[PDB]
């Protein structure tokens, strides 16, 4: 079976917006959302759809980005760092799982590349 998959809202959890969450939806969450390679990271892992009953034996903090979407436009987290950990943790995720030479570390290095470009342009608190 799949795991619940992670949470996007929390009555416990405080909350903000910062100039810095907004940038990281309308620009970098918006410009990696619909990159061609996007797609395999658009959704969690369907562990039983895809046949991989390991995923979620090896992979215990899992990520993707309609989790991060949903997180940045709910308004889940408190400062940028967090959701940053999230892409990061997404993409560790996928290096750890999947071989050298799978079309998915293919695609999600071109993911990351351009993430990390737009990242190193986080506007000032
Ligand atoms: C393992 C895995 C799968 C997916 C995924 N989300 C999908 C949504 C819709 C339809 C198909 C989807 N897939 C399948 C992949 C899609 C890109 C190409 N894929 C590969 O390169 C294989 C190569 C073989 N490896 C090995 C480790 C079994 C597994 C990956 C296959 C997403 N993420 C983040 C993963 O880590």
């Amino acid at each position: 079976m799949n795991p619940p998959p992670p949470e996007t809202s929390n009555p416990n959890k405080p909350k903000r917006q910062t100039n810095q969450l907004q940038y990281l939806l309308r620009v970098v969450l918006k410009t990696l959302w619909k990159h061609q390679f996007a797609w395999p990271f658009q959704q969690p892992v369907d562990a039983v759809k895809l046949n991989l009953p390991d995923y979620y034996k090896i992979i215990k903090t899992p990520m993707d980005m309609g989790t991060i979407k949903k997180r940045l436009e709910n308004n889940y987290y408190w400062n940028a760092q967090e959701c940053i950990q999230d892409f990061n943790t997404m993409f560790t995720n996928c290096y750890i799982y999947n071989k050298p030479g799978d079309d998915i570390v293919l695609m999600a290095e071109a993911l990351e590349k351009l993430f990390l470009q737009k990242i190193n342009e986080l506007p000032t608190e």
